[PDB]
């Protein structure tokens, strides 16, 4: 009947032409590698976001062999369904199909009824979202039936991302539509919710899936997720920890991992990333001089820049541990008489009323000094020059000046001293631990934690705290860096997460040659602890803290252990470690992580047409995993 | 006057509709004796001067300063922040012009070869690229003011703002630095000084 | 390399028709022994390379430097004067762009007011005025060079130009730096120095700036010239009749050593006209390289400097 060597690919998700969540950036960055393989056989599918879609998005429209897609679009038009076709305006220029859910809501009560009998899934219609998930899932299976019918050359693959898109999976299964399906769940429903309180990873083997889903009141969603995972020919998550998570909580072992790559921007010279680091490290140094203006007793040359960044989830992202650990490291560093310093940044958006006066004013005063210096040094220039050229005449015995009073005059000394005094800060004032005015300061979790461990940037502290409750941006008038530029200039990312199905934070970080500390319960940490032996991975800039088989306090002590380790390094050692980390980035590029998306697609065609694939290859290879196959 | 112009460019960031080459700077200064020093007359006279200049269709602008120290909690964020956002533009512009320089110099030293028919470039696109434009636009957006916010009439946070004579008098005559007003008001409730982060001039220089 | 680029722009003022981003810098250096050091072979090889590139239709450009001290009466006025004329332009451009800044800046901060409907200037006339355009054109004019004049092959006034071997060899192979030549030729009969007013680099600095050393010696007991080159991550071409060449031939398999920046020409077991073609093979290979490749090779050549410690 069909060809497996030349097949179609239909990727379907909620977040196609709209940045609602993380899944956006996966599909987006992946589009170049998937267009380059399929060209016009690849097509992305999702709901038409009337608001923001205006931003991102005939017999000529298709080729002769891809006419069956054109004919099926007109068959959706022949029942009135409005749909936006086009190109998505991002690297690769993949072709999108955006269905209008407003122009199919007249089927809603029928279709919600159909789900009562075909699978058995309740639909409380006071849930605004599951309604749209069902409208899409039926509209897409109303389309995938017609294309499977109107195309009888290619095989057809239909990939679905997250539970909201995958109402179409039970409908492809029950109705026996002639497509092979892949479902990929980036996070389980129960997983996010159970992690609210806190011990998830030990006591999820024994949890009542229906009583728990029923108690949170999200049983109707759980059903759609569970249905999707079972229905599909292939079931997948984005990480091993999520595969473990998905096995018990969704009741199906996955057929493999589809870890999220990145569209890795490369340089012509490898060592370019390294020059950037030092450039952007200088912009942070500029900031840090402004911040500590008046209390500046350390050497920025012998200073390191740790940071945590992301959504403000105090527990899950691990700000709790980070701060506790940084306090303990401060003790170690003081005890061990270390001469190094650590400035730790926390970049997590919280409700604020912009910057403090003290922040802006301080870096304005430091710029005034910068410039008065620059005036004075040109005067010195003029005097060095005039001694130089006049030598050996007019009594000048030495080739160059020897007394400073020859070059630096009263006038010059006064204005420098005035600038110095302007930096002087009140008796006993310290550097702040926040750059902004918080709306609700007394109740901010980060600022409570910092006050409690008493990191207040006193000069004896070797670890300094800076909470910057706002995503980084170039326009920022105190730290004028886009997030990427800031990362590069830093020395060590620290993302000790608890619930984190993937975590792009540490992956991005690794791409730009910066060591991270993640955890074995993060999806990115699982995936690296599999690929690399855990003590060796430290040399490649991947420090993985055990938050699964360790007490919370031992986890903390491991996180301290790793920082202390990193602080101790010399500059050569940091530079190379950085080089090793940058070499690692290819493992996270879609030029490798996009091979795992093909493995899922090769397993979908193996189970779907077992006789046709056997004959097109040779014998029949093992059926159970993606890894067990050709 | 250039240091003043610099201060003003910050102050009116987002709402900068006039020509500093055709702008004049009046000031009053001293101990805050509203009545004896004649701040009352000054503000009133300026309010009227505004009406006269609007009626006559003049294109000049008067930026009027009050330098009388009153109790305050230093500068406003909005003062410091826009003076920073204007430097940010100054700098991004300087970077961009460095790039333009390279592009001009290449054309100049490569003429008349490689099909360079004119001695200098002509199309702006030969000099100014997407990466350059994108920066400049972002720095410009940073200067944008909110829906209908006007430039302030005061550089500081006042202790007792609602009872301040000078400020009540400006509010009363309604000089709020809206664009049509050819008289602007800036009350700076602090003696001038070179260390001042928003108007770094000793008094004598100002 | 930038500091060498500034010199070359000077040197080629007027007749400048290639892209320094797709230009390579070969050099030979040291005590002026025409025959022993390999300058005969070098200049010939280069003339043959010039043919090969024109034939193969290569977009590349080679600027070949010869640093061999010879009897001279200091610099030509034309090298020295052109340097000044190129800086005159550098400083006029710097002034114009300042004016351009002030205009761009004014537009940015004024937008969207005063009839400014776009966020940036769009038409070049808003930024670049006639007074600006005049000073620039005058600076360009001063770089024009006479009817059919070409860039010199020498940076100095020779004492005995008509009999100098290097100069006569170049004239004989007919490399006069015309725009159609893909190989240029700049004989600098003086040891490089930082105080040199045309090319203000000490010898070691120049070495780093170049892309390939070429020291195809006939007699050479050791040869520090390629050894120094190799210490600075600069690929060198040498010969098996040189001491250094023989040593690196022992330590590395001769086809490996090309990937490690040590090209070795055979002048013992080959005809002189086969030697020259092998030297031309090696140069035409290096010109074919991409920047990816040159950089990587440079790192290999660098890592090799431990063996010479
Ligand atoms: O100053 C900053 C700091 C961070 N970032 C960006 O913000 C992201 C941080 O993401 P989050 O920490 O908010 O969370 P993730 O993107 O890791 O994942 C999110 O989406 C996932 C799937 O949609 C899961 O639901 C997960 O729980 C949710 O936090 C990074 O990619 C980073 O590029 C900035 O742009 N500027
Ligand atoms: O930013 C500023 C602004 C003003 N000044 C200085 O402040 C003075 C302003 O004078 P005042 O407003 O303090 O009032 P006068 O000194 O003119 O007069 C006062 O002092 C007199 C003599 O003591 C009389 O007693 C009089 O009654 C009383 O008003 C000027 O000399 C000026 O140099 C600054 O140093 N910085
Ligand atoms: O502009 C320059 C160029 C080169 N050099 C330096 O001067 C040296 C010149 O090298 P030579 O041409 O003198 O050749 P070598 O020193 O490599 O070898 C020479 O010295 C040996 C020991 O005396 C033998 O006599 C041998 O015959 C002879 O070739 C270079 O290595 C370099 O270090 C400069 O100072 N300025
Ligand atoms: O890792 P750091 O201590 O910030 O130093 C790192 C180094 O970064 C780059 O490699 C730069 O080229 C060097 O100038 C700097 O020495």
């Amino acid at each position: 009947s069909r060809d497996l060597q030349n097949h179609l690919l239909f990727e379907t998700a909620t977040e196609v032409a709209n940045r609602v969540g993380g899944i956006y950036s996966v599909l987006k960055s992946k589009a170049p590698i998937t267009v380059a393989q399929y060209k016009d056989h690849y097509h992305l599918i999702g709901p038409l976001n009337k608001a923001t879609y205006q931003n991102e998005v005939k017999p000529e429209a298709f080729s002769d062999e891809m006419r069956p897609v054109q004919h099926a679009l007109q068959t959706m038009e022949s029942r009135g369904v409005h749909f936006v076709y086009g190109r998505w305006l991002i690297e690769g220029a993949p072709k999108v199909i955006l269905f209008d859910l407003d122009s199919v809501r007249g089927y809603s009560n029928e279709w919600k009824g159909d789900l009562w009998s075909l699978v058995g899934i309740p639909s409380p219609e006071n849930d605004f979202e599951t309604n749209d998930a069902i409208l899409l899932g039926y509209t897409v299976a109303w389309f995938l039936g017609e294309v499977a019918h109107l195309d009888s050359q290619h095989a057809i693959v239909a990939h679905f991302h997250q539970w909201l898109a995958g109402v179409a999976l039970p409908l492809c299964r029950k109705r026996r539509i002639d497509v092979v399906t892949i479902f990929t769940t980036h996070a389980t429903l129960l997983g996010r919710y159970l992690c609210a309180s806190g011990d998830f990873y030990n006591c999820l083997e024994s949890v009542d899936v229906d009583h728990e889903a029923g108690r949170f009141g999200i049983y109707h969603r759980y059903c759609i997720e569970r249905a999707a995972a079972h229905s599909a020919d292939v079931f997948t998550t984005v990480s091993q920890i999520t595969a473990f998570e998905a096995e018990h909580l969704l009741k199906r072992k996955p057929d493999g991992i589809l870890p999220n790559g990145l569209n890795v921007i490369k340089f012509q010279a490898f060592h370019e990333f390294q020059n950037l680091h030092a450039l952007k490290k200088e912009k942070i140094n500029d900031f840090v001089r402004g911040h500590f203006h008046g209390c500046f007793d350390f050497d920025l040359d012998n200073t390191l820049y740790f940071f945590i960044a992301g959504r403000y989830e105090y527990k899950n992202k691990g700000a709790d541990m980070f701060i506790e650990a940084l306090a303990r490291l401060n003790y170690r560093l003081k005890v061990s008489g270390s001469k190094k310093t650590v400035v730790a940044f926390i970049v997590m958006p919280a409700k604020n009323n912009s910057f403090t006066v003290e922040a802006l004013k301080g870096q304005a005063e430091v710029r005034a000094l910068e410039n008065t210096v620059h005036e004075v040094t040109t005067s010195i220039g003029k005097r060095i020059f005039d001694h130089a050229i006049r030598y050996p005449h007019n009594g000048l015995t030495t080739e160059l000046p020897t007394d400073l009073g020859e070059l630096l005059k009263s006038s010059d000394k006064v204005m420098l001293k005035r600038r110095i005094l302007a930096l002087r800060r009140p008796e006993g004032q310290l550097p702040p631990i926040v750059t902004h005015n918080m709306v609700d300061d007394a109740n901010d979790l980060i600022l409570n934690k910092i006050r409690q461990v008493q990191l207040f940037n006193s000069p004896s502290d070797r670890v300094k705290m800076i909470f910057h409750p706002e995503f980084l941006n170039a326009n920022n008038p105190i730290l004028g860096l886009d997030y990427d530029e800031f990362v590069r200039g830093c020395h060590l990312g620290v993302f000790p997460s608890y619930y984190e199905p993937w975590g792009y934070t540490p992956a991005e970080c690794t791409v730009m040659g910066v060591p991270s500390i993640t955890t074995n319960v993060s999806g990115f940490g699982s995936y690296m602890e599999d690929l690399i032996e855990t003590n060796q991975a430290k040399d490649y800039g991947i420090y993985i803290v055990d938050r699964r088989f360790k007490a919370p306090d031992e986890s903390v002590e491991q996180l301290v252990d790793y920082m202390e380790e990193f602080v101790k390094k010399t500059r050569r050692q940091r530079i190379n470690q950085r080089n090793r980390t940058e070499r690692l980035s290819d493992l996270l590029d879609w030029k490798r992580m996009g091979l795992e998306y093909v493995k899922a697609r090769q397993l979908a065609l193996r189970r779907g047409y077992p006789d046709q694939f056997r004959e097109l290859v040779g014998e029949e290879l093992n059926d159970s995993n993606m890894d067990a196959l050709a």
